[PDB]
């Protein structure tokens, strides 16, 4: 049978997961920047 | 026809890896978020 | 139905997503690098 | 088959790169978890 | 309009982008590891 439709589906699923990855990474950078600033203001340092 | 069978296989393996990457990132941001909270409550700071 | 047109759009979307992922990772490495150096010169250490 | 052979090779290269990204991320999570436990079990905090 | 040529270019771009991601990730793991060790040798803890 024709595997093109399934190939398109795999690509669509790839983009779905990749979009989730982008959102996670985006949040993570925010958490890391917050961690950085907090450490910068650590009196012990 | 064409290398459709082979290309599909590469796409499926890629999706499987991306899904794992997604879950790894998910867990990672969690750990970072915990680390962040632990530092915010660190009396040394 | 020729699916090439749709597949191409998926590939383009993938690259756009990756461009964002790369930019985010680039900024994240900079934050971590700064966090590293800050902890390195921490008084209480 | 036209550019099919070349496209398949790009896909294989992509899967190889992803495997490496996965292994790197798996190592990174372990370092973050250790870091998390370290700060969590810190005395000064 | 034959889209294969353009599809090949997108795939090659995905690999170029992924190589950049892998490069950034390996450097990031190094920075995170340095951070981990630095905290481990931090007297304050
Ligand atoms: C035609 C085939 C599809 C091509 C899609 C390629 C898959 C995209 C790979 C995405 C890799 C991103 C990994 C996350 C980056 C690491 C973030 C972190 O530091 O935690």
């Amino acid at each position: 049978m024709d595997l093109a439709p399934q190939m398109l589906r795999e690509l669509q699923e790839t983009n779905a997961a990749l979009q989730d990855v982008r959102e996670l990474l985006r949040q993570q950078v925010k958490e890391i920047t917050f961690l950085k600033n907090t450490v910068m203001e650590c009196d012990a340092c």
